[PDB]
């Protein structure tokens, strides 16, 4: 799997409320949290589709 898909889920400095999923490689799902719309890290996605694809292979 890619490394990134194993950080944190990272909402950033900024004010917006924008709905991203992330991927939890403890629970092995994507998830949602909540995107400030700054600085987004890799592990950040517009959809579970995306999130899946990218990155719920072992």
């Amino acid at each position: 799997r890619p490394d990134f898909c194993l950080e944190p889920p990272y909402a950033g400095a900024c004010r917006a409320r924008i709905i991203r999923y992330f991927y939890n490689a403890k629970a092995g799902l994507c998830q949602t949290f909540v995107y400030g719309g700054c600085r987004a890290k890799r592990n950040n996605f517009k959809s579970a589709e995306d999130c899946l694809r990218t990155c719920g292979g072992a």
